[PDB]
């Protein structure tokens, strides 16, 4: 997954990053003591300078200690002085553990929310410059009526403010830090040290905990980022089916699949669409994992914990990258409004039957007088390869031909679209 | 699933009530039309007043339609008189069929949503009324430090409350309805049909839609049924460890598991809580299913629907069940307040060592001093089977005696409990 | 699961073949106990006469005994007389329960490899009947060399001849009993017995065994029937592709979508192959719920046994059923031979460009010299819509004409045809 | 996922090993062309001996070809001199990657086998050294009759046994090759080629192939992998609940935990048994995207490929290690003998009842005289803490008393234990 990573998201998830995190809610722990009168704030303004981590250290220890929170609070303190003696005091290993993840994922979301921001922005400007764009509506795979490639975008623009929505939602239910000791009971620990770190670090607390956070919090966020890799795969698999060859409505403007500096011109692929699809896969796997960390036992067990070593990190930094590099796909996307105007008579102008029926109708005939002469005209325009019109008009629907221009004209399913794109807030 | 339905949801799921939400949304939709100079009043009174469904009828017929709309509205049709032209006006399939199942997700919601209402109660008293029942806090099935059973009864409640207000706003996701036509464009059917209807239905409206509403919607509210069964399961793992024979501290309260009339006395098993356990493993199962039921192609194609005919019920029915029989199981649990109190001392007082530690640094002595005239005492209390208090008695910790009692006082880690209830909301 | 159930999958999973099978396992182990001296074999001739399972009685005295297997050995009671004494001899409930319900999945599994070996035969005949119909090859979507329909449906069969080798396999790890008491160490209950029983219901002994049989059987038994379900949905999302209105290559032979009564003649839908797809989505959801079931405590827990009520039945009724649908769309499948074959020059040959190439080069001419008499003017087919051997005349590749129909004759790639169904065991 | 990866399952999984693999099947290629005549077999000793992989070259390559096999085949060619021509010959880009994959596949399965099999000696030995063992068997948590520790190591060994059968027949499926063109129709490659790489890689063909191998092949190993995994997790959880503080059955001897150099002696977690729960959940999760991979487009689509490059090494690389460090666990894994035989008198001599009751009908007595003189004396040795037999003594079932130690005696349930071990394959 370092193919699939971008830089900012995975220096988040680095050894260094965590014990960093480590340090700020002990260093942040002292803060909160010392004006509780535990600890001098001399000695905690001396850690703060003196403080140094270091990853190599810390894991030469781990080896031997099998512990890695005792092996991080030795290193720090072979870089202070007497100070050394406040680093984790009265703190219980997971107080730290835990309330510096929350506060890494707060770091990821910040990431993953700009990401969701600037696809909904290139979703904006793709509706707004396809607006009056007309293709075909399909249904089952086949035509049914036109729509326009603005409304198909406007469709997905909405869907990720739907997405956006909860993501921000589930913000609040994860950024929530704790440390209320052992087994959550604040009986050696003061609710106002957690208090104090947690509005330091930017986060919530956990109004009742047990010594770790409460695993419905990761579940519901795993849920969230799942779905917004689900609906980016329910895109991705739009355009693959749009740049399919005998479609070409759409296209991936890459210049990828080769072709350029070959004598193979045809081969234009969607695989980013493809990778996106792949990666999608993988986010949803960790469904399961996240779901079935919740029964964790009494206060605590921490299986947890290895589980969420890899799918944490994983599936933010897949999703951050499939974030990114289909916000791409769909800005460079080219679209060839001409082949989706075309291939909307490739059903010979049957998609207009119900419209000339009804012109017939709507112009004193009987409900059944019309439905006779157009039926069995529509039927041979499908049997045999000819415009649905040259057969309407060699019959006496003549006596009009002035305006069958109005049911045969796509333009009429554009009546409603300038209301569509009201209702999806891009008026 | 007959055996894990309550009544009044497994109705919900009913043929009946399928057509009957299919012939509100219909005769709602000529009410619209009506108000829009399409279809004359009387004929739409007439339709309400003569309408039947029939599921018999309709499914005699759906053998030759082959098509499950088409009979329902040849169906209706047939009692009906003149006024029969009007059903269905300018709608299609899919405009009824999905405005109408989340009309009938809405009646579910409702029947889930007064569960967790009721459930959140049940947690609240068991909470209240054993607020201050010292028992051990257990960390990797091991004794850690007290709490009280009120305080983990205060940890399900707050959990249940954050489930609450998720389902709430997903409510609003999938309570959603949608008359935008064959293709989503509002061609041949203005948004102000899908505003009357879904207005008089009691739910919302979505702003672009396909021909059928997006699915996104869907698997989320999956997704949240199934982190509330899936923190029922936790709940329910909670019970199973604690009735264990070793441990005795609760029993469900049913007598279930046999002994009662037998001569099996010590046969008493948390099968409820069992149950619960495998219901949870099934709704967990459509997670899956809702989320591959996403990437749709194009408008529209109807995979979903013969996977959420299975699952939406299904998923409903099960946690409706299972709400009310672990809410019920809560409640009668019978909860040894004698057994917590004596486990505590299982460890031998082991527990209290950090406290004697403190209780002799905190008296003017080194902080190592204190610690070597701890540690091997207790080793000794674990590798014998003899009380912590009697062999710190014996050494020259005397000269104090008269408040080791509150180092070895459980009631030490109450200190705290009134504040874990407020933050809770329980006070 | 009505409308998705055949008859006699559905028959299986009643409660009447359920107590039918306790009945059979129950006599079958008093005729063991009676070969061992235990009972008369005049009373086991009695109960076998007398004994009639009543679902409605059963179910009476199941709302008080609260037990299901209770119930079911009192009902039958009292359809007997003294004998009733012998009933459920030295047994615990669940060296019954267990024991038949391997037994029905014995019955079940009949059923689907029926189904398989129908629909090896039905993709036997269909690949026999197109062995020679060239289509276009597809990657990405996109046209890259040709293959034939008969082809693609022996890449099928082969699949599900892998299919049916592991059902085949899993069949032996599943349709397996167990006889071994209350915690599977024989003590109050010799092997003779179990042996006895499974011998006569035809299936297996677990050598060491729990309470129950160990779940892993089960679970890899529902991996295996939802593989089989997955590549019915990879199947049936192939004739969905090749039914899109653009490619027409083939059809559900079912006429439904619509349009056969109707003036939309358009509108042929794959709304079989999308029912397969959904069901699919389904049958996969149960592999969480299945592996989740392996984890029982100790001897027992009965979790799994509420999952796999609604789990067991569901998938090899939901099994059954799309196996038999498919089978049926796949035979009745309209394939358009002259469509595939007209599609092939979609691409404006193209695809034959490698051939061309490798023709000059082949021909005393320079790697490179070959490639620039083709490149610049495959490229210009590709960007006009002209036929690539149209500006190949242009140029002196003349001097020859007499075999660039070899170049561009698709009938090339059926060179190896013959070895591909030799490979397949369709020779 | 470096902290669980041992080195030489992480050394198969780099990209200096997948080039490797290619460079081979590449190398292969050209020795099988060869032998057709198609290429002189120095130039082919010479690609042998000069061909070097350079991994930072071939991703230099790959920032501007944006194609990985294009980049490998043009950075092996850069340390070629003219025998670069050859390389690739008449192959496409898939025929390397998917054969090669394979191929590192047999090698990650080369490693699992042996962690299989040394776990199943592990699980041997222990099964013979506690075979007599007596200790609780357990139902839902409760006591129900005796069992030994041996049988439940043996219960293991046979679940383990029944996981290598599966793995091995899996690898038969997924160990398999793929040289058959663009779209699997041999049309440019006779299958020679493919017949040579893969005897020499040591795998067999797939006899029907696409661009791609066939996917189910890949699920069904992912689905087997992953049942391993859930079996450890449920040993994992044996363990985890038999350290409980309250029962203290085993332990895992690794001292871990804490209290070896503290004064928190009574700490002693299986915190292993924890890692490998969690492990189990990230490995389950592979089973969505391994299933959700089948369904690729027609001859091929891509989209597998992001999600094995993900899948394929953590699953491998994970279940790897969990297998060896259970397997340590299971090996060092600490049981306390007299804690198992003292905790079957925890129910006071109850679970002996049917016995008692049994020794009185078999001695004149009859069916219900018998039963009035055990089952209120049993529930009186329940409410109060006494010995069942204490109270039996007093009411005149003497006259006998010289063998209510046979009722009472646990070694009764050992009568079976040699033959479950002779069944189990241990004898
Ligand atoms: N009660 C506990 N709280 C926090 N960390 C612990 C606890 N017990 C052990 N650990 C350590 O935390 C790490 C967990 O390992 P893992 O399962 O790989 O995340 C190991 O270094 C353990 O020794
Ligand atoms: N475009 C469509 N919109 C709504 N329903 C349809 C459509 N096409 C077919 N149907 C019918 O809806 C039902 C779908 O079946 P199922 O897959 O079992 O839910 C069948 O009766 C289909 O004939
Ligand atoms: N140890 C046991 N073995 C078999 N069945 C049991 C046991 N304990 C309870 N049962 C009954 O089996 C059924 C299990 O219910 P369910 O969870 O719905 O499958 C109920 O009727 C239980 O009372
Ligand atoms: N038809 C094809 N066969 C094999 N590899 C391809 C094909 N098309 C593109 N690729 C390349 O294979 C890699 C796939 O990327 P990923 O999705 O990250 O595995 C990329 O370098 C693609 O450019
Ligand atoms: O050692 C500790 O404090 C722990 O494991 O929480
Ligand atoms: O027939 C219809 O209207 C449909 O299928 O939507
Ligand atoms: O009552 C029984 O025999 C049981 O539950 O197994
Ligand atoms: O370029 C190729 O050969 C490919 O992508 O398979
Ligand atoms: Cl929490
Ligand atoms: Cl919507
Ligand atoms: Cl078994
Ligand atoms: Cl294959």
């Amino acid at each position: 997954i370092e193919r699939y990573s971008r830089e900012e998201m995975s220096n988040i998830w680095t050894d260094q990053n965590r014990y960093e995190a480590w340090l700020e809610v002990e260093i942040l722990a002292c803060e909160a003591w010392s004006e509780l009168g535990h600890i001098p704030k001399a000695d905690v303004q001396k850690i703060r300078q003196n403080a140094k981590v270091n990853v190599e250290r810390a894991q030469e220890i781990e080896q031997e200690t099998r512990h890695d929170v005792v092996a991080f609070t030795r290193q720090v303190s072979e870089t202070l002085g007497e100070e050394r003696k406040w680093v984790h005091y009265g703190l219980t290993s997971t107080d730290v553990v835990d309330t510096a993840l929350s506060f890494v994922i707060k770091q990821a979301n910040d990431i993953i929310e700009k990401d969701l921001e600037r696809f909904i922005d290139v979703l904006a400007e793709k509706a707004k410059n396809y607006k009056y764009t007309l293709m075909m509506g399909r249904t089952h795979g086949v035509h049914a009526e036109p729509t326009t490639f603005g409304v198909k975008m406007a469709l997905w623009y909405t869907e990720m403010q739907r997405n956006l929505q909860r993501f921000k939602q589930v913000r609040e239910e994860i950024e929530v830090g704790k440390m209320s000791g052992a087994v959550g009971t604040f009986a050696n620990i003061p609710p106002e040290i957690e208090s104090y770190v947690c509005k330091h670090l930017g986060i919530g607390t956990a109004p009742v905990s047990t010594q770790t956070l409460q695993r419905d919090r990761h579940a519901y966020y795993i849920a969230t980022l799942a779905l917004i890799a689900t609906s980016l795969e329910k895109f991705a698999v739009e355009i693959r089916n749009l740049q399919k060859t005998e479609t070409r409505e759409v296209e991936e403007a890459f210049a990828k699949g080769q072709k350029g500096s070959s004598a193979m011109p045809h081969k234009r692929n969607p695989i980013g669409s493809e990778n996106i699809t792949g990666i999608s896969r993988v986010i949803r796997g960790y469904i399961t994992t996240a779901y079935e960390n919740v029964p964790l036992w009494h206060e605590r067990d921490i299986s947890h914990s290895s589980a969420e070593r890899i799918m944490l990190p994983d599936v933010t930094i897949a999703l951050d990258y499939a974030l990114n590099r289909f916000t791409n796909i769909v800005d460079r996307l080219t679209v060839f409004e001409d082949n989706m105007r075309n291939n909307i008579d490739k059903t010979f102008g049957l998609i207009f039957s119900q419209r000339v029926l009804l012109a017939l109708i709507n112009k004193g005939m009987v409900r059944e007088e019309a439905y006779d002469k157009v039926q069995p005209k529509a039927m041979i325009s499908w049997e045999t390869k000819t415009p649905f019109r040259e057969l309407i008009e060699q019959d006496e629907s003549i006596t009009t031909k002035e305006e069958l221009d109005e049911c045969f004209d796509p333009k009429h399913h554009l009546n409603q679209v300038d209301t569509i794109f009201e209702r999806a807030g891009l008026a």
